[PDB]
């Protein structure tokens, strides 16, 4: 959610920093329905007004025949109820406009149209020379046995995956190496969260109203009717920045960092036949999220601070990978500056998306009204909600098979996995 | 699934040992649906020769006219695809009858009519005297601000926990401790599986066609309307069993022992307050499950082993338990034989359940067609399978918790779980 009173104000400066993104602000038809609602407004305030005098003057006449005040006290009460209802299909309309808005870029993103306009920031390691042909994640799957997607057709369908032995021993240590970077040496608190959300908790990170079909939504609960129309998680960031939704934080206790390890799940609506093959694209995932609550003043160090984190990740497992600067055109719903970490996938020729590092600004804290205040200045402000994949981890098992391969198809576990898996130098 | 022949044979015979676990079999329903079956088979299999036969006869007379002959075939196939629905209605309400029946209880198991009629069989430890007032795991939890079930119901709802901390850390800890035992110590390979499964998944382990109630349901995703009717896991025991569904063991790889740790979904409808405050009872929870698919002759050997598993896990943690025999009465739908561990709970004054560990028989088996055969003897048979909890993650953060706890609140970690947690000795 924008600023509303910078709709007001200013929509078409609005719709200018909104154009880059390739999103047109339908700036006459706010302009229209906020003229309407001033209207609507001062009807209903009058109404409001005489309705709340007429009833004091009952009560005022009950203690001094109080029948024809009562008649017309009932009719103003109609009235008002009418004058408010339609107030409130236009707050509706409103509303479907006003959330359906992307955040505004931060004058920092590269202005492009999509992905092949995004900027490169840097780069490290060597992509592997091999001495022999490639084999991708899949087919070294398959010859220890390990990624088995026709079992999990069998007990599912399509982009799921069942692992075996190993092979899910090894996801497991990428997670564990994961969650204890971050809280050990990056200064997370760790969180175990439901995987379940509500209504609520989607709107206030953006999923919803305008990203419904991304997720698994769960049917109501017969004794739960009214009180269980919940979805999936799409990622940890969902249920972690919520946990600061209707709170007034001492600005002395920012940052809020936060590190959770959770399954994800997401529709994959759209893009039809685009990597078909493995693991890149699953409806299941599991990731270690980390997010970041902070006085908007910080945001932009934290960015850089967030995405080093991820990119230790990389550097420390000895995965080579390359920094990108995403464009207008390429940017997330709610993020106003992102990085995304691509690291390199030897079958595939090239770096593939393993974290995407972005500063939401106030965009989610406005929705979820997470404030803060200093007890000095005594003065409230939104804070700012930052949050990066530390990493995506079926691909980084992905990279870790393909770039740790051995002519036989032995996986070599990097160095720092190795305390993880008992001191196992290859699975195989 | 009880053996179809078995049903047929000897009705009574198993309508008598179905009665000790208090299930009425419907015998007279079953008999009258199968002696009109014998009745529209012979119908539909003499309509099906003939079809056959007047379609060869087309095929003949085509090489030496055919309108005659076409419109006696055609007629003949709408009658046998009449006769073919009226006899597949009948198949119908004979599988609502048949898979609705729960498993027949093994001789071993104690006959009672509910959990009050369950046996002792063993005991282990001795609960903690303690020189201060016993702390639940919730008092505990926000003394700490590690358990919060205020921030989950502003994130879902009731029967939610969101883990901060320290306490997060240490139920990860748990879950790496039991993983790495059954992996390492007790032969069980480990799995990542799919947490949404499909129907025949459901139907294969028995949570369908009688328990539906019990699970959370996503609707289907519109790009794969219909094979997307998906409900989420109420343990691994589903997705692990479902993995020799439709397979052909050759006997030489029985046992095939897995284990995996996942978040579990259930409903939990009915018994309305009970367990109202706390993790004994919610909507999602973590478990290390174990599962063994062995030959007919040795699941009641693999009961035994896969309970001292589980009990392996609370006397590391120097946690006391008794191990229950469950009565008739009190066993689970697809179960011939069950133990339950339940754990020391302090501030409940009693011991609470942690685990059950059961023998299905060939009960599962039967619904998913999951076979074993000898190469020498060269003749197949239903395996039997095995599941067991070792063990429910949150249940032993609740035991862990109270039993370890100091007279100022701080939660000593046991020293098994020390390694798990960088030799940390207490948290606090
Ligand atoms: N369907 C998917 N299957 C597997 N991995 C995926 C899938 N979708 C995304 N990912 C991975 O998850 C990472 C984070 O996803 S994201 O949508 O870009 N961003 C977020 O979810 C943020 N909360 C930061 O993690 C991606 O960089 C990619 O590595
Ligand atoms: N709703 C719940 N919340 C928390 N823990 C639960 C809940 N339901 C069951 N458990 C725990 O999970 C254990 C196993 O559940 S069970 O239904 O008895 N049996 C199974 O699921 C079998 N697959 C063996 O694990 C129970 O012994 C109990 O310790
Ligand atoms: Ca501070
Ligand atoms: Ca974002
Ligand atoms: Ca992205
Ligand atoms: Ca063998
Ligand atoms: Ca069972
Ligand atoms: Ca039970």
């Amino acid at each position: 959610m924008l600023d509303p009173n910078l709709l007001r104000t200013e929509p078409d400066a609005v719709a200018e920093k909104l154009a880059r993104r390739g999103f047109k602000l339908d700036v006459d038809k706010l302009r229209a329905l906020e003229e309407r609602r001033k209207v609507l407004q001062v009807q209903t305030e009058n109404l409001q007004a005489e309705r709340n005098s007429r009833s004091k003057s009952i009560g005022q006449a009950k203690a001094r025949d109080i029948e024809p005040l009562r008649l017309e006290v009932n009719k103003l009460g109609e009235q008002l109820d009418a004058a408010k209802s339609e107030l409130e299909t236009l707050l509706a309309e409103i509303r479907d406009i006003a959330l359906a808005i992307p955040n505004i870029p931060h004058d920092d993103v590269p202005v492009g149209r999509d992905e092949n306009d995004n900027v490169e920031v840097s780069r490290w390691g060597t992509p592997r020379q091999f001495d022999f042909e490639v084999r991708d994640h899949v087919t070294l799957g398959e010859m220890h046995g390990g990624l088995d997607f026709a079992a999990a057709v069998k007990l599912t369908g399509s982009r799921f995956v069942v692992m075996k032995g190993q092979l899910a021993r090894l996801h497991r240590a990428l997670a564990q190496f994961m969650l204890d970077l971050h809280t050990e040496q990056h200064g997370y608190s760790e969180n175990y969260v439901p995987y379940l959300v509500n209504q609520d908790t989607l709107y206030g990170t953006g999923q919803l109203p305008k990203f419904a079909g991304d997720l698994f939504h769960t049917r109501p609960l017969e004794e739960e009717a009214d009180s269980s129309n919940y979805a999936l998680i799409p990622t940890a960031e969902v249920p972690l920045t919520n946990l600061v939704r209707d709170e007034i934080i001492d600005e002395d206790d920012l940052p809020i960092k936060m590190t959770a390890h959770t399954p994800c799940f997401r529709s994959e609506a759209g893009s039809y036949g685009r990597d078909t093959r493995g693991l890149i694209r699953m409806h299941q995932f599991d990731k270690v999220e980390m997010v970041q609550i902070v006085r908007p003043e910080d945001s932009m160090a934290a960015l850089e601070e967030m995405t080093g984190h991820a990119e230790k990740v990389l550097q420390l497992l000895g995965l080579p990978y390359r920094k990108v600067a995403l464009c207008t055109g390429d940017m997330g719903f709610s993020a106003c500056k992102t990085y995304d970490l691509e690291v390199w996938v030897p079958a595939q020729n090239t770096y593939r998306e393993i974290s995407s590092c972005s500063n939401v600004w106030d965009f989610q804290a406005r929705r979820m009204q997470a404030r803060c205040r200093s007890k000095s200045d005594k003065k409230t402000r939104l804070v700012h909600t930052l949050n990066g994949s530390g990493l995506a981890v079926g691909r980084t098992l992905v990279a870790l098979m393909e770039n740790y391969q051995q002519a036989d198809g032995r996986i070599e576990i990097p160095e720092v996995l190795r305390p993880y898996m008992r001191g196992l130098e290859y699975i195989g």
